[PDB]
């Protein structure tokens, strides 16, 4: 688009590039992504176009759709750094407990908001959490995900991850809720508390065995239904639930209780984002600001 300097590339995304760009109109600074080619579809476009609606703090801003001629241009607002690389940086100290309570409290709040209006991420993981020098953290691509998606390569042909992805999907649902969004938050909370990530597989039946090596192979009497799966086999090992103050330490009990409770595998019992809200661990909930180098 000709309204736009394009100032640094600033990233490979699941759809396309990302530049950092100028509108030259406002003079804002804007993050461009620029999306697929040929032809893109009606629904895709009228999906995304009503994406300019869902507003709230912890989304990023969507502040225009172009579609030309024929790419779709998505602007948005623009965030200095995303979750995955805060951490990096953080490696040998881990981030501090008040931020990452601080942290999970917002993006409970921006995913309550979502689900409230039934759209879901689905495809959450650090690299789309995004991050200020005020202390605010957002939802990327959201609705995104599943208006085009989910890929097993991207654009670029790299592997779209498994880690965060929750096993009625692994086990071959099509009709998945909200809790789903749930369980990512989850595996992403325990790789902030522990500083390693959670469930690191690299195929969906190795994804699929690192949860149950952790939280036990599931069972009709944990989960009914399970054996009904599109994808569940009788020859599944069968492991054993591990004592769940091995897998966080040393993360609190209140914390531990709501971890667990993100983590259970019948996705009409685990938690729901705004009941996670009121849940005790998030008593003391602070504002920590990161100050951060730009
Ligand atoms: C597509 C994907 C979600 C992977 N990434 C990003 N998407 C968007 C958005 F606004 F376009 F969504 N804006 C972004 C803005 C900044 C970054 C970014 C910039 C510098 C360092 C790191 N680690 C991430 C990544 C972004």
């Amino acid at each position: 688009m000709e309204n736009f300097q394009k100032v640094e590339k600033i990233g490979e995304g699941t759809y396309g590039v990302v530049y950092k760009a100028r509108n030259k109109l406002t003079g804002e600074v804007v993050a461009l992504k620029k999306i697929r080619t040929e032809g893109v579809p009606s629904t895709a476009i009228r999906e995304i176009s009503l994406l300019k609606e869902l507003n709230h703090p912890n989304i990023v801003k969507l502040l225009d759709v172009i579609h030309t001629e024929n790419k779709l241009y998505l602007v948005f607002e623009f965030l200095h750094q995303d979750l995955k690389k805060f951490m990096d940086a953080s490696a040998l100290t881990g981030i501090p407990l008040p931020l990452i309570k601080s942290y999970l409290f917002q993006l409970l709040q921006g995913l309550a908001f979502c689900h409230s209006h039934r759209v879901l991420h689905r495809d959450l993981k650090p690299q789309n959490l995004l991050i200020n020098t005020e202390g605010a953290i957002k939802l990327a691509d959201f609705g995104l995900a599943r208006a085009f998606g989910v890929p097993v390569r991207t654009y670029t042909h790299e592997v779209v991850t498994l880690w965060y992805r929750a096993p009625e999907i692994l086990l071959g649902c099509k009709y998945y809720s909200t809790a789903v969004d749930i369980w990512s938050l989850g595996c992403i909370f325990a790789e902030m508390v522990t500083r390693r990530a959670l469930f690191p597989g690299d195929s969906e039946i190795d994804q699929l065995f690192r949860i149950f090596r952790t939280l036990g192979t599931p069972d009709e009497v944990v989960w009914p239904g399970v054996t009904s799966m599109p994808d569940y086999k009788p020859s599944f090992p069968k492991w054993a639930r591990q004592d769940f103050s091995k897998v966080v330490p040393p993360l609190d009990e209140d914390g531990r209780s709501l971890l667990s409770q993100m983590l259970h595998y019948d996705p009409n019992k685990r938690i729901s984002a705004k009941a996670a809200l009121a849940h005790p661990f998030f008593q003391d909930v602070t504002k920590p600001v990161p100050h951060l180098r730009l």
